[PDB]
């Protein structure tokens, strides 16, 4: 069943700015935190396929300051976590309850609090909204080598893609293919992304869609988050009643 956990944060300095593109080194700190506890569970945690997923930070209340960052006008601010494995899940808990500091570029977090979130019924159908990007993307022609191409929910070629990526990773997390493989979505809200990732861009899109479909890879998706990079803070969704 996994479990999806709330990350209050409190930041240190009175209305910072946090740079846009804090993915990779806020990855790296989660991981290096879990693995002080439990270094067993690093591989899973890096692995490409993955074994979990993160949101972006969520501000309620901030200011996009053009090439600066993001300005945080309130104290509410939550990361949400979440993987189908509890023991991903405990080895980070550990691992923030005894390191409880972040840093986002100038700007210094203290957890502020760890609340585990009740997680929802996964249906045949279900409306999701992002928490973090989806990623889904394919391979095209660029000189003498493959370069990715990340695509949108517009693209013809985006739901066939979807599908393969969350069936390679079903397998290799699960350990065997979902008995149910087919699904559908059908797009409610969208906004394309652009973050740079450690050194290269990842497009994604931020999007509310209707799934149809295999319960199996719903609650997949739902635990572990839909498409690629979910590992680097991608994929993830919540689940709303009517929106």
């Amino acid at each position: 069943g996994g479990m999806r956990i709330e990350i209050k944060l409190l930041p240190l300095q009175d209305n910072p700015v946090i740079p846009f593109n804090y993915n990779y080194e806020l990855y790296s700190q989660i991981v290096e935190k879990a693995g002080a506890i439990e270094p067993r569970i690093v591989k899973l945690l890096e692995s490409p396929h993955g074994y979990w997923t993160f949101s972006r930070i969520i501000i309620r209340k901030r200011e996009i300051i053009p090439e600066k960052g993001i300005k945080i006008l309130s104290d509410d601010i939550s990361l949400y976590i979440s993987s189908s494995n509890k023991e991903i899940i405990k080895g980070i808990v550990e691992g923030i309850e005894k390191s409880p500091e972040f840093k986002i570029g100038d700007v210094g977090f203290l957890v502020a609090d760890i609340k585990a979130l009740k997680s929802k019924e996964i249906k045949n159908v279900n409306i999701f909204s992002t928490l973090s990007p989806i990623v889904v993307r394919t391979v095209k022609f660029e000189g003498d080598k493959l370069k990715h191409w990340d695509l949108y929910p517009h693209d013809e070629l985006f739901l066939d893609r979807l599908r393969k990526v969350m069936l390679l990773r079903y397998h290799e997390v699960m350990g065997d293919l979902p008995e149910d493989k087919d699904f559908r979505i059908e797009l409610i809200k969208f906004k394309p992304t652009r973050l740079i990732v450690k050194d290269s861009y990842i497009r994604g899109s931020l999007m509310v869609f209707r799934y149809y479909g295999s319960k199996e890879i719903a609650k997949f998706g739902y635990e572990n988050g839909f498409g690629e990079k979910t590992n680097l803070g991608f994929g993830m969704v919540k689940i709303i009643e009517e929106q």
